[PDB]
RNA sequence: GGGGUAUCGCCAAGCGGUAAGGCACCGGAUUCUGAUUCCGGAGGUCGAGGUUCGAAUCCUCGUACCCCAGCCA
């Protein structure tokens, strides 16, 4: 429950209503992002808890923003989440023709006119947060000369920015945008939709609340900007021949820290090329948490968390991923992974190898076992090797022993390294029988697996705020490491996503991962304190 | 000017009855993932009043922050 639900119970009760019916609509002007599932989430689904129905409508009222590509996408993703919307898909274009025959309907009724200030103009004539507007000089012609001046508009007479529609309203209203709004404007630019049949188009919100009413909305959910922008969608509504009055109800949209969630910003990263695309695993967007490797179910439990309020809130990291944390931790198999490989070499060990016995999930054993293949020749990450330090670092030091994953208890006694002082090798002697911790790869059959490290893609909590957000983008956003893994992921596929034990949680794709190249995405690492 | 919001570190409930819940942080128990799991702790109701037996909830004066001056949505 949340306040939206509970303004839903008192109609429901007090028969001011007798089902529910929302909707959910992205201007397709880009890809969908987090901040669009939370919005998903409270509109579908208070539509399936309640019994009732949610459409998918397209606000397309501004042909130079949007693109095809983006409609497309926003239903896969829509879909992905696990949410079906009512009925076909809807459009505002779809009404179209029913805006038109408002707007002469407003104007019949002496409440809108052909206005041909210039938009410098109309500006001036405005008012400001503080002094009042004043009337424009076109203010009062008459319905004929209205009638007349917007058709020219609609067959094209008029320039852009040569004339538009506008409502009369109240110039001093302390509601700027009751300072009669613009309704229509002119665009001699084609539809994705409509073509070229029109070339004037509705602004919002008077687009908005005709839609709405049309489909039967009974409680209209958006964001909080749109609080003041109420006063035109009752205004509207109220003032023309329609059956229906849907109710708005604004609540604050979702801020998530390290990121941006403005569809132009992050227009912005994959216009200029910073992340690959929409998709990109850094993106917050639903195709980017998807490629990256979250889980739908992981996202709907994230927001469904989150809660829905007036209140203005910037979500920590912490959370999205305590999310996926806990959905892969349960479902994801674990792997043996070694993300930065140093060659350990057991001179103790004679053979060609062997397998060994190794579990899917060690706290689910139902989940299945499987067969490794063991070697005096496996790799490790340097990490886990230590010639010295601390009594509480838990890995190999150069005079002790550790559990290799799932088989023996190797214990160093000796090294190597180059010219640069770095390492190569580590020779140590397995114990004959014995099957801290760490985790290998044999490197007879480890299979060269591309490892993608991701971070958080600013390096600032709130860079939106930054005077240049992209000035100031994490260089590790993106850390590419070569290693090696178990030719178990031999037969990994895109959409499956194993837990390499004590890294992360990893998952193919990344649309790279070719035959040969098995490149692997890091969802989330695991809580390393 | 107008519209909104103020509960630990971040979110967010109890809506007159006395501080949920999640995430973060801090400790202890297990674990061949320093993970998981498991207990234990720290911190909060903007300020100043009024009403009330009692207020986070109602009333008021402050103050703080957010939104609004696109022919964007
Ligand atoms: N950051 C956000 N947080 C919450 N809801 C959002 C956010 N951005 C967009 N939405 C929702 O998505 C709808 C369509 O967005 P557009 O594509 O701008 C909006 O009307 C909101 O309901």
């Amino acid at each position: 429950t949340n306040f939206i639900r509970q303004i839903i119970d008192e109609d429901l009760a007090s028969g001011k209503h007798t089902t529910v019916h929302t909707r959910f609509p992205p201007e397709p002007n880009g890809y969908l992002h987090i901040g669009h599932a939370k919005s998903i989430c409270l509109n579908f689904g208070i539509a399936q808890d309640y019994k009732g129905q949610c459409n998918l409508r397209f606000d397309d009222t501004n042909p130079v923003k949007e693109d095809i590509e983006y409609v497309e996408s926003i239903k896969n993703d829509v879909e992905w989440l696990g949410f079906h919307w009512s009925g076909n898909v809807r459009y505002s274009s779809d009404y179209f023709d029913q805006l038109h025959a408002y707007a002469i309907e407003l104007i019949n009724k002496g409440l809108a006119y052909v206005d041909e200030l210039t938009p410098e103009q109309i500006r001036e004539y405005r008012g400001t947060l503080t002094q009042p507007g004043k009337n424009s000089p076109y203010r009062d012609r008459s319905v004929e000369e209205n009638l007349a001046l917007f058709e020219k508009m609609r067959a094209g007479g008029f320039e852009e920015g040569k004339a538009c529609l506008r409502a009369k309203i109240d110039m001093a209203s302390p509601f700027i945008v009751m300072r009669d709004p613009v309704l229509y404007r002119i665009k001699f630019a084609e539809h994705h939709q409509t073509g070229n049949k029109w070339c004037i188009y509705p602004m919002y919100d008077f687009t908005h609340c005709i839609s709405d009413a049309l489909e039967g909305i009974t409680h209209s959910l958006c964001t909080l900007e749109f609080q003041d922008n109420r006063r035109l969608y009752d205004w509207v509504l109220d003032n023309i021949t329609i059956p229906v009055h849907p109710r708005q109800y604004e609540f604050s949209r979702l801020n998530l820290e390290y990121t941006v969630m403005s569809k132009r910003k992050l227009n912005l990263l994959v216009t200029d090329k910073h992340v690959e695309g929409w998709d990109d695993p850094r993106m917050p967007t639903i195709s980017g948490l998807r490629r990256r490797g979250y889980t739908a179910a992981s996202i709907r439990e994230f927001c469904k968390r989150i809660g829905v309020t007036k209140q203005d809130n910037t979500i920590e990291m912490a959370s999205l991923e305590s999310c996926i944390r806990e959905d892969l931790n349960e479902n994801a198999p674990r792997a043996m992974a070694v993300i930065d490989p140093v060659k350990l070499v057991i001179e103790n060990y004679q053979g060609e190898g062997e397998m060994v016995t190794m579990p899917n999930h060690p706290n689910k054993p139902e989940m299945g076992s499987r067969q490794v293949p063991f070697s005096g020749e496996i790799w490790i990450d340097r990490a886990d090797f230590r010639e010295e330090a601390n009594k509480q670092y838990k890995r190999l030091v150069l005079g002790k022993e550790v559990r290799l994953r799932n088989a023996y208890v190797i214990k160093a006694e000796r090294v190597e390294k180059d010219a640069e002082g770095n390492i190569t090798t580590i020779f140590c002697t397995y114990d004959a029988d014995t099957l801290g911790v760490i985790h290998w790869v044999s490197a007879a059959h480890a299979l060269p697996v591309e490892i993608r490290l991701y971070d958080r893609l600013f390096s600032v909590p709130n860079p939106g705020a930054a005077d240049d957000f992209l000035s100031v983008i994490n260089p590790e956003s993106l850390v590419i490491k070569q290693g090696f893994a178990e030719p178990s992921l031999k037969d990994a596929v895109a959409g499956k996503a194993f837990q390499f034990e004590r890294e992360g949680y990893f998952c193919l794709d990344s649309r790279h991962s070719t035959a040969e190249k098995p490149v692997f995405n890091r969802t989330v690492g695991l809580r390393d304190t």
